[PDB]
């Protein structure tokens, strides 16, 4: 059943990288208005 | 009597071959099924690794375009 | 009756030799099947290793390009 | 005579099963060994992937730390 | 001696019967390594036909992006 | 009495062999036919590659033409 | 009286059953090697098609680079 | 032997696409100096 397991990792790795990209995009959005003030 | 002895010997020999052939029935099937499975899994893990790369690159870009579009609209508003 | 009792035995042993040889052959094939599966699976494992490794490079390169295109874009935006 | 001849033939056949049997056993061992190495290969592929995911998140965070830092530097100078 | 003969023959049927049985089992497997393989082959062929379609789209998209980045680059260069 | 059972069982194995040698032939037809199918599938792939290399290059030249008409036409008018 | 012929019927049967066993084996040789070859060649096509995409994209980007590095240097000279 | 016949066509297709890209890259180079004159 390992075969599945690594496949689960592929399908939940994808999710974590997408999540990190979205938070990256949110961090910059929250970073902009502070950058203009400084 | 020698003949008889040969007959006792050939019978045992021919029953130690049913057994041998059945072991090799059983081993083949088992082994091939495992082989199959492993192989298929490797190609899933390599047909999805590539989809994953494609979707990761698209979103990444897309997102940047979104940042250069809604961020740009912020300045006009 | 013993002669018939030897002829049947020589048919049976002939029919045993036939079965054993069809089994030997069988066995040689199984041992050659194995080599092939040690080289298709080896090839696929090498292929997936090269793919993961180069997928890592692709993602890192796109990340760096993304950074360099974003930094200049902010710089350029401030000037106009 | 025939008897003796038959015996000889039979002797050859008798050998030809022990080897076959012996070899079946060898085959079985090797199959199993390969099964075990394939089990370790999937586990080596698994660590790799997770290592890579960690690497990618570290690089995301450095990237985000970095450009932002540069901007800050510009604003302080 | 016939009793002997009959038993040679009843026993004869006993090894042969199993011969057929085994054979039957292998045929069952065979029809199992053919249906399965057909489906496996279909899957792999699907993969190549969809990667083909995917590769074509990737090359076309990169060509269009190349054309849009070159056109603007020349126009921007003329202005500065 | 035993001979009647034996002859029925033998008839009862001839049918099985006949069945088995009938079905084996059916399996052999399934195989040859499959060889024809796999070959046909590879042929389409080849054409699809030469279609895809045709679609790709005309576009290439095509693209270039578009570029000339986006720059050259502006100069004329 | 049938017994002698029963011995014969059986003989015919085992002349054919072994033959079935031979043919069956031959069909598994012929359609085993063929499937490994077909699977291996499709896997290699799919792998090299993927590699071909990577090399094609790399050169494209480098074409851009070289049409902007050396073209840019043309204006300064 | 059709397998070798598809692999060779893949390689030839790679070569032809690279050749078309280079030719493209040469056509624009020969196009520039004419563009500046017009
Ligand atoms: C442990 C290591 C990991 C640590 C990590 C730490 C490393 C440090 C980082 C330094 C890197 C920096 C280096 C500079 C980076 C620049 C590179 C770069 O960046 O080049 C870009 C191209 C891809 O180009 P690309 O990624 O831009 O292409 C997209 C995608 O198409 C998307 O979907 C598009 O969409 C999108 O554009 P969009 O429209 O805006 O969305 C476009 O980006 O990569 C390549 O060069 C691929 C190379 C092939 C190599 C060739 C051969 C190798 C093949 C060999 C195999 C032979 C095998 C058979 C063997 C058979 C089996 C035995």
């Amino acid at each position: 059943s390992t075969n599945q397991r690594v496949l689960w990792w592929s399908i939940l790795q994808t999710l974590i990288l997408v999540a990190i990209g979205v938070w990256q995009m949110r961090h910059l959005k929250s970073f902009f208005e502070a950058k203009k003030l400084v």
